[PDB]
DNA sequence: CACGTCTGCTCGGCTCGAGTGTTCGATCGCGACTGAGGACGAACGCGCCCCCACCCCCTTTTATAGGCGCCCTTC
């Protein structure tokens, strides 16, 4: 997220902008999307904006600055204030099938495998407090992170266990 | 002025109305044994409306995947 520091007129924005859309009857924020690092932003009337989609923190800082740029170019007193990363998402694969019934058995306290509902196992780490999604093919997705190290650490913890249930 | 007669006032007798109290239909309240031989559950219960306080839901991005609805195509 980032705060622009001033109030704006989203309808004018919607009118001016070329890569945006606005619908008060649907949602309050105006939606913008740029090809740079290919991203999307949520701009509030309050002066707050949210930026998602970047594949690195520098490019997200880059994209947000680019958004602040087009807002300036509209004639508005944009300010790059209070920039902060709120979440990071990662994934990887291990290339082998795995034992999930066992994993949920041996980690009952954390796991919440629901094969009926969502196909993969939901694992809630409490180290760098991270949420993982593990699938039978071996693919793994991670979220809840604030820095890359938490992903490597959370994965560094889970990888031996997973190899240990290899089929 | 004196005596007799007519008219008006007072004492007494009578009528009427209010007051006090009896009779009688009507309503209401209370009581009615012994013991067999057990047999196990049934559920809620002015409601609605206003105020208000707090927490949920809508959107977007992405890899990941079993599930599934729509529709095009073929039999």
């Amino acid at each position: 997220t980032v705060n622009l520091g001033c109030k704006l007129d989203l309808k004018t924005i919607a009118l001016r902008a070329r890569n945006a859309e606005y619908n008060p009857k649907r949602f309050a924020a105006v939606i913008m999307r740029i090809r740079e690092p290919r991203t999307t932003a949520l701009i509030f009337s309050s002066g707050k904006m949210v930026c998602t989609g970047a594949k690195s923190e520098e490019q997200s800082r880059l994209a947000a600055r680019k958004y602040a740029r087009v807002v300036q170019k509209l004639g508005f007193p944009a300010k790059f204030l209070d920039f902060k990363i709120q979440n990071m998402v990662g994934s990887c694969d291990v290339k082998f099938p795995i034992r999930l019934e066992g994993l949920v058995l041996t980690h009952q306290q954390f796991s919440s495998y629901e094969p009926e509902l969502f196909p993969g196992l939901i694992y809630r780490m409490i180290k760098p407090r991270i949420v993982l999604l593990i699938f039978v093919s071996g693919k793994v997705v991670l979220t809840g992170a604030k820095v890359r190290a938490e992903i490597y650490e959370a994965f560094e913890n889970i990888y031996p266990i997973l190899k240990g249930f290899r089929k």
